[PDB]
């Protein structure tokens, strides 16, 4: 019950990136839980990059999911701007336990610095529930 899999779609919206002091970031956004990683694709030098796109990862109604906003480089590796995670199961909570086009915004925390917010993130889940 607590172990039944779910295939959730989760449409990553959009963010808003703090800007940093002069081209911007070129932003895409990765999702894990639970062995899985999923990619957006990305915006292009932008501190709001607007994706709309639909990914699916397969949860629990326990599951944990981990967003990371990274910006793309060829010449090294991408650089993390910052992080996020939602706990399915609090989300589960706080919409009588069915997650039907659920749209929420999480802070995102800096790589560096854990305790500084570096924008935030909107998201909309949808395809689970428990009962
Ligand atoms: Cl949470």
């Amino acid at each position: 019950s607590l172990t039944m899999k779910s295939q959730l779609q989760i449409t990553v919206i959009s963010a808003k990136l703090k800007e940093n002091k002069w081209f911007g970031p070129s932003p895409y956004v990765e999702v894990t839980v639970d062995g899985q990683s999923k990619k957006t694709e990305k915006c292009n030098n932008t501190n709001s990059p607007k994706w709309k796109q639909p990914l699916t990862v397969i949860v629990t109604p326990v599951s944990k999911l981990h967003f990371r906003v990274w910006s793309h480089q060829t010449l090294k590796s991408d650089v993390l701007l910052g992080t996020a995670a939602l706990d399915i199961y609090e989300t589960l909570k706080s919409n009588n336990m069915k997650l039907e086009e659920v749209v929420v915004t999480l802070q995102l925390g800096g790589d560096k610095e854990p305790t500084e917010t570096i924008g935030d993130l909107s998201i909309c889940l949808d395809g689970l529930q428990l009962e």
